[PDB]
């Protein structure tokens, strides 16, 4: 089976064997999470969300409607995603922009992923990066400082 | 009335009709929150805080003493504010620096707002931006990468 | 004694007099925390962790295995650390990279600290900075925008 911490609010039944969901996580009913994932403390996972097998999501990450994470992905702590390029309070788009993080990719701590982005298989996103364009498979991308 | 999630610690009675405060939020007694706000999971809202009507605060945001948010503002997930320009542990300033986010402005995901900042009406702050100077009304500002 | 909020999950007994640990914190058994610290809401503190006296850790910070914080350090909100330079899901290093934040240093809001980093005594890290190299004692470092 899977381990849901008593201090998490997990509303999805779609959770694979071996998955751990830690304290103060929120997981909404339609989320799909595969096997042997680690969803660390203080995460939010919305409804229109698919997460594969062997995925690590470190603390303080939110996975919004329209985001797909493939197998073997690493998401660093406080990584931020997004599904709305020109956000205005209470102006809901007809369709949320889709993001996909492809198999085995890794996103460094506190990176920011713009909406509509593909991060290719086995890519490596530097800690603190802002990703405004697709990252090609196996590419190491980081922002200039 | 307003919806306070049983898993939130909300100590303020100053909360407008239609406002939702989600899991694992902390709201201290003197906070003022207007009508039809959405305060998403994992937020912290301090005492000397005013938030207007129709404000969206996405997950993982802290609103410190000295911060005012006007009506119709969007604050993206993991946006960070601040009220102390030269922080040293246990060195408390006589007065906290004030920040104001003016009506209808939007702050992108994981942006960082320095203390003493005004963001003008209907401004748009790019995801991951560092805002070290006031942003003029209706201006789109983002950091070089 | 020390104050542990009923809404925190604190598993360490190694907590100094005067320390406050706030709502929705996780502190694992082997963590060492000194006297008169303030561990603000939504923090995660792992096992192989030493935190000195009079340390301020603002909301939404994770202190991983291999991180040491000396006395009188200020860590701003949503500051991110790290202990693994080339993270891949389920590829555990033999040894985690060590970070040390030296006495009286201050890290600004939403800064990102790469693994293996020393931040010298009384340094000041700008809000939103990415720290990829050691910061010398008493130096003010911030990223170009
Ligand atoms: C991106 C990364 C993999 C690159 O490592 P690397 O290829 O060995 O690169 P180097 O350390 O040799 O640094 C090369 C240059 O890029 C810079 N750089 C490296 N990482 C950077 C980053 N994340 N952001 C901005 N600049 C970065 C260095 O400052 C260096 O600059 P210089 O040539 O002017 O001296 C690594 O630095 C990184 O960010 N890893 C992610 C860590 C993480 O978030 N882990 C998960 C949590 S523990
Ligand atoms: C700032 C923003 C509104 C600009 O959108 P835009 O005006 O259509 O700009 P474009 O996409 O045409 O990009 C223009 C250039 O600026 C760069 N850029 C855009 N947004 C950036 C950002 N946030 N940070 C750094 N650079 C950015 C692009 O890389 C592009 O560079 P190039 O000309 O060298 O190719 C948008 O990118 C953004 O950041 N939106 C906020 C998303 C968000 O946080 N939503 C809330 C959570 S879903
Ligand atoms: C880094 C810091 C201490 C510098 O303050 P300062 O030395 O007075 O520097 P100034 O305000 O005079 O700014 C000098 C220049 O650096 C830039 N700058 C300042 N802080 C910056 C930062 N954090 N990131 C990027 N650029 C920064 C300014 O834009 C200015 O640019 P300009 O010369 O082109 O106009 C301060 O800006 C800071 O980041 N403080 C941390 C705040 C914080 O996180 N507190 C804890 C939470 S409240
Ligand atoms: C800073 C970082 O992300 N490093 C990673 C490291 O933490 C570890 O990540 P992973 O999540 O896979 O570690 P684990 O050993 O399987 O599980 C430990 C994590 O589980 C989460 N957890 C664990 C416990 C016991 C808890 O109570 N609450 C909680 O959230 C956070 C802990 O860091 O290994 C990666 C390769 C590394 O990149
Ligand atoms: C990534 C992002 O911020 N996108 C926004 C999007 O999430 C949505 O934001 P908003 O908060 O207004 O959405 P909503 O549909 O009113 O409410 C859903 C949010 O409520 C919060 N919530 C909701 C539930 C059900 C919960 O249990 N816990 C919780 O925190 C987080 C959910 O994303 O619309 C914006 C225009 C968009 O910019
Ligand atoms: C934005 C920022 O970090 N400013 C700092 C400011 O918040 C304050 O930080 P400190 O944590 O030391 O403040 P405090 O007055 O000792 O304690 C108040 C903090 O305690 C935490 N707390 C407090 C209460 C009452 C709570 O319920 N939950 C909770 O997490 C967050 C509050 O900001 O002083 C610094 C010099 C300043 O740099
Ligand atoms: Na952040």
């Amino acid at each position: 089976g899977h381990m849901i911490h008593k201090l998490a609010d997990v509303q999805s039944k779609n959770i694979g064997s071996g998955t751990r969901i830690w304290q103060f996580c929120v997981v909404l009913p339609s989320a799909i999470i595969g096997e042997n994932c680690n969803i660390c403390s203080h995460c939010f996972i919305e409804n229109d969300v698919k997460i594969g097998n062997n995925v690590t999501i470190k603390c303080g990450v939110q996975i919004w409607d329209g985001i797909e994470i493939e197998d073997d992905v690493f998401i660093g702590p406080n990584v931020t995603f997004c599904n709305d390029k020109y956000p205005r309070s209470k102006q809901y788009p007809k369709e949320f922009s889709k993001t996909i993080i492809k198999k085995g990719a890794s996103i460094g701590a506190n990176a920011t992923i713009l909406p509509g982005i593909t991060i290719g298989e086995n890519a490596m996103i530097g800690a603190g990066a802002i990703v405004t364009k697709d990252v090609l498979p196996h590419v190491t991308y980081y922002s200039k400082i």
